[PDB]
C-alpha cells in the first residue's frame, strides 16, 4: 500500500499522525517513518501530551531493533509501526530504501523548490510540503477544490495554510454565484509557535510581544498563497491576521463586494447547499451560538457561523471557524488518500 | 465650580475620578459626590488598587463628619472631599441639597430617558448616562466631533460608548474626504466585565463562556448608537464585536467602499493631517509596529494604525486602536468640561 | 434502584450528570430530576457545550408536556428521562412527588443543616451538600476514607470540597504511617466562578480582582472540613489557596513534620502502595514530567507528582494534581453508589 | 566617575538601563556601553515598548559617528550617551578601550567563571554575572545583607536570581531571631522567556510546555545560590518553583520550622521591624489583601504578606511578592553604586 513518511515530528506532524488512528475512517495508506533532530523520548512525549488536544488515546512502545528506531502505535483499533530517524539534512535521507512514495515535508525549513526536491534526490518520490510555497511549486493545492487538478507528474505539491483552506473555498464559492469585485479578509487567530513568552528580539516587532497579554494585528501567507491557486484574485483581494491569547482555534472576517445583487438570506443559503454538495467533506455551517473552543478539534477547513453574516448595500462579510491544528492536519491526510485514484 | 456627581463607582465612575487627578491640565468644576450600592472600603480598595492601571497615585483617607461619610483624595497637587453615598434608588440621592449642576449615571440601569430623569427629581440639573440610548436622549455627543450642539434646554444627554467615540471621527473623517458608500466594521475587544470566568447561565450564551481562553462574536451598539449621531448613514453601516482574553485596550477594524480615487498613501495623509488640525485633542496616529499593551492608559479616544490601512480598488480598511476604559473616561471629563459657557 | 437530584446545573451539578454517562462503571442509581433558576433551553446549551471539558457526547431531547418539563439524554449507550424544575426556593420543589432518594445540592447556597433540611422538608429522604458544612452535617464524608462511616439514619451529609477530597487521604496515609506532627497546605487552584473577569465590588477583597491577570492566594474551607473528618487533626494542620489564570486543574502542596524517620523513596513507595491496594480507587502516582492540562478530565481525587517529593529533615513536602471539577464530581456518585440497602 | 556596561540587552539588561533613568536618586555612575547580536533598531523598539512594564517615558536618537553606533537617550532630566556593540565573542570586547569599571553580564550564557573572565581579559576591571553562580564565583552578592563584604579581589561577582535577592534575608531575618531548624520554599512565579508559547520540543520537558495555560511545577536555582551566601543553611534548606501564566510579578511560599515559640504576632512584627531598620532599603510589608498585579513595578527586592503568615505549633509560613524583573534590576543599580569610593 502507499507509503507515507513525516519529516518534521512538530506540532503539523504530530497531529497527522494522531489524525491517522483518530479518522473515523481508516486511510488506506500507511506512515512508516518520521524524522526529525530531536530525541525520540521527547517527541513520544509531545505526542502523547499536548496541551491543546490532550492525552494521545492509545499506548506508545518504543523498540530498537537491529540499530533502527521504531514506534510501535495502537490506538482505535489500529497500529502502525514506524521508524524514527535524526538526519537533520534530507538529501541524505533513505527514502529510497523505504519506498517512500510520499514525504509531508512539515518542518517549515525546507519550503523552496530546491530544498523540496532534496527528498526527491533522496529517493523520495512525491514531496508535499504542508506550508504555503516559498518559491516554486508543481501545484498549489486545497483538498475539496483543486484536488483532482494534481497532474501525475507532479512532484513537488504544497497544500498552503490553514487560513488559506478556509479562505479559499469561501472566495471560490462566492464570486461563482455573486461575484467579487473586491474581498478584504481579518483573521483572528489563536496564539502560535512564532510568538514570544515575554517582550523578546524577534524579526516581527509584532510578535515580539508576549503571546498572552497582547492583541497583535500581523500578516499571513493565506493571500499570497490563495493567488497562486486562483490568479486571477492577483489585485482584487487582501487582508491580514490578528493574534490573540487563546491556545487554539481561528476565525476568518471576509468583507466583500458583490457583483450581482446580495441579501443576508441569500449568501447564508448558498453556503449552507455548498456544505451539502460539493465542499460537504470540508465545510459546515452553524446557526447555534458559539465561541472558539466549541470548534477545538474540529477536522473541517471551516465552518460558518451564519448568524454573523451582514449585508450593507453591495457590501458584505461573512464568519467562519476552523481548528487552525486538525483541519490541516485531516487536509494532508485527506490528500494524500486522493492519489491512489 | 460647577458641581459634578458620580452614580455607580464602577470599572468606568473610578476611572473618571482617577482621570480628574491625572489629567495635565485640572478641571474647573469639581467632583463633591458619587454613590454606590457597595460598602465604602470596597469602593476606595478599588479605586486604590486596579488591574489594568496599577496604583492611584496619591492618598485617600476616610473621614466621617456629621453623620455622613468623606472621602479625602491628595494626588498630583491636588484635592478633593467626595461624599460617599450609599442610595440604589437615585431619586432620593439629595443631588438637591448638595447642589449638583451635572450628574454621570455610570452604572448601566438608568439609560431610559425615564429612568435617568429621576437624578433631575432628585434635584440634578443636567444628567449625563456614560451609555448608548436605552430609548431617547434630549442629545448624543461624541466629543470631539457635535458636542457643541448641546443646547442650554437639554438634560439628558448621552456620552455613547468607547467603540463610538472611534468608529464615528473615523467616518465624518473618511466620509466627508472620500464619501463612503457602505462601511463595515470589526471590533476587537478586551474581556467584558458582564462577561463569565468560567462557563455560566447568561442571557447571552456567547458571553456566558469563559472570556480568558475563548473567542467570543458578539454585537455592538456603537452601532444603533452611532446613527442617533450620524442619521445620514443609515443604512449605510453595520458591524459587530469581538471579545478576546485581553484585559484592555480594543482596535476597530474598519471597511469601506469609497466614492472616490483611494490610494493609501492619500488615506493615511488625510487622517493625519485631521489628527494635526481638527482633531488634535482627541485623535492620534503611529506608523511604529505597536501592540494593544502599548495604548493602555493612552487618552486618545482613537490612535490609528496607518501601517494596517488597506486598499484594493474602491473598498479599503483602517485600523485604529482604543483604550476603552480611559479614552473614553478623558472624554466624558472633556466634554463636562465644555459646559461652561 | 435509588433516584437522585440536583439542585444547581453549574459546574458541579452539571458535570455530575456527564460523569454518570461518561463513566465506564455504570451506576445502580438514575439521575431522574434537575432544578436551576436558568430555562432549559439555557441550561441544555451548556450541557451540550462545555469550554472546559468540550462537547457533549449525546443527542438532549428537550420534551414539553402539559405544563412539566423532561430532558431525554442519550449518551455511552444510557438513556435519562430526567425532569427539569425551575424554583427558588427548594422547600417548594416536588421531592415528594419524583420519590427523590438523595439530592445533591450542588447550588452553594444552602450549605446550613436547616437551608439544607428544606429538602427534606421537599420530601426528599437524604440531602448532601456539595460543600463543605457551614454548621450541622450527620457526617462529612470523603470517598475512599469515610464512606463507610455513613450510618443509616444521618440524612443531611456533605462531602466536603475537591480539595479536601485530596488533603485527607494524604494526611491519613502519611500520619497513620509516620504520624505528622504538624502539616501546612498551599494549594493552587484554577479560576473559580466565583472570580471575576474584571476589578469588580465583592465581599472577598482579594477575588474582587481580575481572575485572568492575577495570583490570587485566599482562604480554602478545607482545613475546616478536614477536621470534620479527622477530628484527631485539629490544630494540627492549617493550609491557604493561590487562584491562578488557568482554567481547570489544581495543585495542593503539603509540607509536614514527620513524628518518625522519613526519606523521599519511602514517601513515595508509601503513595504508591495506596494507589495500588487501599486509595487505588482514588488515587495515582506518576513518575512522569507533567503539567496541570493532562490531569484535565482524569477522574482521581488526587495524582501525586512523585517527582516533586522532597525531604530536609524531620520536615518533608509532597504535591499531589487533581481535576477540581472531574475529580470532585465522580466521587459524588461514587458515594451514592456507596449507598446501597 | 565609574562606567558601567551591559553585555546582553535583554529582560533584565534593558529593564536596568530603564531603572536607570527612573530612580529619584540619580546614581553617580553611568552606563556607557550596551551590546547584543541582535539588531540596533530592534533594541531600542523593545526598550521604547514594553508589555509588562509599559512605555519608557523619554526619547532614544540613534546617532552613527565615524563607524561607531550610539543611543542618546534623554528623560528624568538625565541624559546617556551609549554605544551599541555587535560583538557576540566576550573576548573580542572593546571594554578596556571603553574603560569599563564595571560590565553587567545578562546574557545568561557566560555564567560559568572562566567564560565570564573574557570580559576581564577584554579590559573589563569588574564583572557582575546577573544569573546565580554556573561552577563557583570570587563572591555572591545579595544587595542589603552581605554587599559591604566585597573585597578588590573580587572580579567576578555574581548578584545570583530575583528569587535569592527574596529568599536570603527572609531566612537571614527568621533564623537570627527563632532560629531554623529546616525549611522549604514554594515559588509561585510569573511566566519567563524560557518557556514556550505553544506545546515544543525545549531540553527540559516541563518548560516545553504552553506557558498561557498551564500550572507548570519545576525548578529554581536559589537555593543553590543562598547556599553560596549561607554555607551554614546547607542540608537545612530545600525548594521548587511554578510557573503560573501571568505576565510579571511572583511570590514566595517559605514553610520553616522554628528552634523558639514562635506565634504569628511575633513574627510579623519582627518583619515590619526589619523593614524599617536594616533592610529598609529593600523590604516592605503589607496588611493589605493585594495581589500579583499590584506589586507590578515595585523596587522592594520583596515584600510579605503578613495576613498570609501562618502558624501551627513549631512550623509556620510567610508569603512575599517581589517584581521579578524590576527588583532584581534595582539590585543591580545598587549594587554598582556600592562600589564608588
Ligand atoms: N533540519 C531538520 N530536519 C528535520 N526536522 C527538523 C529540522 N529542523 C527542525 N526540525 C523539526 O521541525 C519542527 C519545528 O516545528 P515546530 O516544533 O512545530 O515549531 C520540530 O519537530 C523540529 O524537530
Ligand atoms: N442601584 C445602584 N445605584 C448605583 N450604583 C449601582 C447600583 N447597582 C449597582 N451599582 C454599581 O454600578 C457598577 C456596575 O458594575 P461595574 O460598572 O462593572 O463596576 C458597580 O460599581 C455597582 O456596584
Ligand atoms: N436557587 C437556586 N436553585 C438551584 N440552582 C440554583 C439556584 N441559584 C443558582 N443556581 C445554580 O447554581 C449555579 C452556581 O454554580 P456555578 O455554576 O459553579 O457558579 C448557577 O449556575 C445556577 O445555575
Ligand atoms: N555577546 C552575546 N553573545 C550571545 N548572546 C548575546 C550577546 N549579547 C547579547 N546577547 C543576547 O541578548 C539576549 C537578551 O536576553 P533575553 O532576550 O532575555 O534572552 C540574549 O538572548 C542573548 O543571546
Amino acid at each position: 500500500m502507499q507509503r507515507i513518511a513525516i519529516n518534521g515530528f512538530g506540532r503539523i506532524g504530530r497531529n497527522v499522525l494522531r489524525a491517522w488512528f483518530e479518522s473515523p475512517k481508516q486511510f488506506h495508506f500507511e506512515i512508516v517513518a518520521i524524522n526529525d533532530i530531536a530525541d525520540v523520548h521527547t517527541l513520544v512525549h509531545l505526542f502523547k501530551y499536548d496541551s491543546t488536544h490532550g492525552r494521545f488515546n492509545g499506548k506508545v512502545d518504543i523498540t530498537i531493533e537491529n540499530e533502527k528506531i521504531y514506534l510501535n502505535i495502537q490506538s482505535n483499533q489500529r497500529l502502525l509501526k514506524v521508524e524514527v530517524l535524526q538526519q537533520k539534512q534530507p538529501e541524505l535521507l533513505p527514502w529510497a530504501s523505504l519506498k517512500i512514495d510520499v514525504v509531508l515535508e512539515c518542518t517549515g525549513l525546507f519550503r523552496s523548490h530546491a530544498d523540496a526536491t532534496r527528498h526527491l534526490e533522496a529517493g523520495a518520490k512525491r514531496v508535499i510540503i504542508g506550508a504555503a510555497p516559498f518559491d516554486h511549486v508543481d501545484a498549489a493545492i486545497v483538498y475539496g477544490v483543486n484536488h483532482a487538478d494534481v497532474k501525475a507528474t507532479d512532484q513537488i505539491i504544497s497544500s498552503v495554510s490553514c487560513t488559506t483552506q478556509a479562505l479559499v473555498p469561501l472566495v471560490k464559492i462566492i464570486d461563482d454565484a455573486f461575484g467579487i469585485e473586491t474581498a478584504l479578509m481579518t483573521e483572528i487567530h489563536a496564539v502560535t509557535a512564532d510568538q514570544s513568552v515575554l517582550d523578546h528580539a524577534h524579526r516581527d516587532l509584532r510578535r515580539a510581544r508576549a503571546s498572552g497579554q497582547n492583541i497583535i494585528p500581523t500578516t499571513s501567507s493565506a493571500l499570497g498563497a490563495l493567488k497562486r491557486v486562483m490568479p486571477k484574485m492577483e489585485d482584487r483581494i487582501d487582508g491580514y491576521s490578528i493574534r490573540v491569547p487563546t491556545i487554539n482555534v481561528a476565525a476568518i472576517d471576509l468583507t466583500f463586494i458583490a457583483q450581482s445583487p446580495i441579501t443576508v438570506h441569500h449568501i447564508n443559503e448558498l453556503l449552507i447547499k455548498a456544505s451539502q454538495t460539493d465542499y460537504a467533506e470540508i465545510m459546515a455551517v452553524t446557526d447555534e451560538p458559539l465561541v472558539s473552543s466549541d470548534f477545538n478539534h474540529s477536522p473541517y477547513s471551516l465552518i460558518v457561523d451564519l448568524t454573523q453574516t451582514m449585508v450593507v448595500g453591495h457590501q458584505a462579510k461573512v464568519f467562519a471557524w476552523y481548528d487552525n491544528e486538525w483541519g490541516y492536519a485531516n487536509r494532508l491526510l485527506d490528500l494524500c488518500d486522493s492519489f491512489k485514484s
